[PDB]
């Protein structure tokens, strides 16, 4: 509708792709060469299915900070014939809070869905599922089952994945530059 919803368009046409584990589809967000993120409750095994293709799992990293505190990001090296287009340059480098964002999915319950969740705070901490978490963003949309994998963007940024919510509140996990260096 709007230049929000046309960067975030352009993220899903080119960078997402379908991934299915044994706990569910998700919306997964490829970032360069044949890496992709996930949320880590995905629980990524040797195997995943990407488009309903059988896929081996080359390398899989569930990072966490240098408190060694859960992130909620899970780096999967997927064994594709194929490279994503090479997204890094829209990462921001720093912890930070952003107005006017969109969160984007692309799954077979919810195809080409997009929505604006508007103004997003540095939360910081999150006990997420019982899980004590860092580097957690927030915005006031009513988030459910089906949107986790979910891509948080604003113009010219790439800033998260949707990992949660409380049925007032919805939660993402940061993506930072730092996290794909090579």
């Amino acid at each position: 509708m709007g230049p929000g919803f046309d960067f975030a368009q352009a993220i899903m046409k080119k960078n997402t792709v379908i991934a299915r584990t044994e706990k569910g589809e998700f919306t997964m967000l490829g970032v360069y060469d044949r890496v992709a993120v996930i949320p880590t409750h995905a629980s990524v095994g040797e195997i995943i299915y990407i488009n309903d293709v059988e896929t081996r799992v080359l390398d899989a990293c569930a990072l966490r900070d240098l408190t060694d505190t859960n992130l909620e990001i899970t780096i999967v090296k997927l064994d594709r014939n194929q490279k994503f287009r090479d997204i890094r340059h829209f990462l921001p480098r720093c912890e930070d809070d952003y107005n006017d964002a969109v969160l984007s999915v692309h799954t077979s319950k919810f195809p080409n869905m997009y929505i604006p969740v508007g103004q997003v705070t540095n939360y910081g901490f999150l006990n997420l599922g019982g899980t004590p978490t860092h580097r957690i963003l927030m915005y006031n949309f009513p988030t459910r089952a089906g949107q986790c994998g979910g891509v948080v963007t604003t113009t010219g940024k790439v800033i998260g994945i949707h990992v949660g919510g409380n049925g007032a509140q919805g939660f993402a996990a940061m993506l930072l530059h730092s996290y794909f260096t090579d």
